[PDB]
C-alpha cells in the first residue's frame, strides 16, 4: 500500500471513500509538521508505530522551507528523485466560537486582530455582536498548516496592534509580545482537539479559534450560522457600511480563480507551486482579496516524482489523473467537505508537469526515474 498522512485540515476529505484511489492506505491525520517530517525523512513513526512501513506522500498546509527543500535535494533526490509539492484544494480559514446570542457575530479585520493579539479581551468589544464577557482563545499546540495559513493573514493585515504577528506553524510563537497578553489561552492538538476544546460544555462560554472549514461546523449550512461561526470583513467601503462574509467556500472561490499560475520557467522548483497570500500583489505573492471572505489559502500534496515500485507509480499517476482531471475528478467531494476546487488552468498546469509522460517532471518518467525512486 501507498502510505500518506499529515495535515488535519483536509483529513476528512482524504478519508472520504474514493477520493484517494486504488492502492492508497487510509490517510493518517497528524498535523502538517509531522507530515513534512514523515515524507522528507521517510519516518513513518510520525504516523504510527509500524515503522517497517515507508512513507509515500504527505498532506501539508505548511509550505516546504528552504532548508527542507535543500536537505531533500542533497540527501534524498539522487536516489529517490525530485519531490513534488502541489496545491490540492483551496480553503478558507473559519472562526468558530462558543458564545450565545441572537445577533450575528461579524468581525472587522481590526477586531479579529485584537481578539488574537489579546487587545480585545471581552466580547463587548465586538461591535454589533450583542455579547459580553471574557473571550478565551484556543489555538493549535503543535506545528500546524492551519496556523501557517492563519498567521500569514495576521502578518499581512494586523498592522496596528502593539506587536506584530510572524508567519509560523506554531501559534504560540507568532505574536511578537508572546501569548502573555492573552488570559488563559488554551492549546490543543489537531483540528479535532481544538474543536473538542471549543465545544467543551464543562467550561464557561467564550471560546474562539481559527479552523478548517470542514471542522468548523457539523455541516456546510452551519458555516453560515453567524451565532456560531463568525463572519469576517465588517467595515466601511466607499462611505457605506458593509457586512463581512461567512467562510463558506462560495465566498473565497472568486479570489482563488484568479491566482496566477506558477512561473513556467521555474516549475522545476517546488516552492513556486504553492501560492501564498500577502498584503500586496508582487514578486509571486498574491494580495489577500478585498472582496468576499478575506482569510484563505491552499492546502497541498507532497509526492515523489519516482517510486521504486512500478505498480505504486501507476497508482500515484491514477490518483493525479483523478484529483487534477478535467472530468471524473474529486471536485464534488472537495465541495462537499467545505473546500474550493482548483481552477481549471491550475489542474491543467499540474497535469502538464507531473502527468504528461514527455515532461521531464512527470511522475514515473522512464528517463528520469531509471533506476531510482522511493522505497515501496
Amino acid at each position: 500500500d501507498i502510505n500518506g498522512g499529515g495535515a488535519t485540515l483536509p483529513q476528512k476529505l482524504y478519508l472520504t471513500p474514493d477520493v484517494l484511489t486504488a492502492g492508497f492506505a487510509p490517510y493518517i491525520g497528524v498535523g502538517s509538521g509531522k507530515g513534512k517530517i514523515a515524507f522528507l525523512e521517510n519516518k513513518y513513526n510520525q504516523f504510527g508505530t509500524d515503522t517497517t512501513k515507508n512513507v509515500h506522500w504527505a498532506g501539508s498546509d505548511s509550505k516546504l522551507t528552504a532548508t527542507e527543500l535543500a536537505t531533500y535535494a542533497a540527501d534524498k533526490e539522487p536516489g529517490w528523485g525530485k519531490l513534488i509539492q502541489v496545491p490540492s484544494v483551496a480553503t478558507s480559514v473559519a472562526i468558530p466560537f462558543r458564545k450565545a446570542g441572537a445577533n450575528a457575530v461579524d468581525l472587522s479585520v481590526k477586531e479579529l486582530c485584537g481578539v488574537f493579539s489579546g487587545r480585545i479581551a471581552d466580547w463587548s468589544g465586538i461591535t454589533g455582536a450583542g455579547r459580553s464577557g471574557p473571550i478565551q482563545v484556543v489555538y493549535r499546540a503543535e506545528s500546524s498548516g492551519t496556523t501557517e495559513l492563519f498567521t500569514r493573514f495576521l502578518n499581512a493585515k494586523c498592522t496596528t496592534e502593539p506587536g506584530t504577528f510572524a508567519v509560523t506553524t506554531t501559534f504560540a510563537n507568532s505574536y511578537s509580545l508572546g501569548l502573555t497578553p492573552l488570559a488563559g489561552a488554551v492549546a490543543a492538538t489537531g483540528s479535532d482537539g481544538v474543536m473538542a476544546a471549543l465545544n467543551d460544555t464543562t467550561v464557561a462560554e467564550g471560546r474562539i479559534t481559527y479552523m478548517s472549514p470542514d471542522f468548523a461546523a457539523p455541516t456546510l449550512a452551519g458555516l453560515d450560522d453567524a451565532t456560531k461561526v463568525a463572519r469576517v470583513g465588517k467595515g466601511v467601503v466607499n462611505g457605506v457600511a458593509v457586512e463581512g462574509k461567512s467562510p463558506a467556500a462560495a465566498n473565497v472561490s472568486a479570489a482563488i480563480s484568479v491566482v496566477p499560475l506558477p512561473a513556467a520557467a521555474d516549475r522545476g522548483n517546488p516552492d513556486v507551486w504553492v501560492p501564498v497570500f500577502g498584503a500586496t500583489t508582487g514578486g509571486g505573492v498574491v494580495a489577500y482579496p478585498d472582496s468576499g471572505y478575506p482569510i484563505l489559502g491552499f492546502t497541498n500534496l507532497i509526492f515523489s516524482q519516482c517510486y521504486a515500485n512500478a505498480t505504486q507509480t501507476g497508482q500515484v499517476r491514477d490518483f493525479f489523473t483523478k484529483h487534477y482531471g478535467t472530468s471524473a475528478n474529486n471536485d464534488a467531494a472537495i465541495e462537499a467537505n467545505a473546500f474550493v476546487p482548483l481552477p481549471s488552468n491550475w489542474k491543467a498546469a499540474v497535469r502538464a508537469s507531473f502527468l504528461t509522460a514527455s515532461n521531464a517532471l512527470s511522475i514515473g518518467n522512464t528517463n528520469v526515474c531509471n533506476g531510482k525512486g522511493r522505497p515501496q
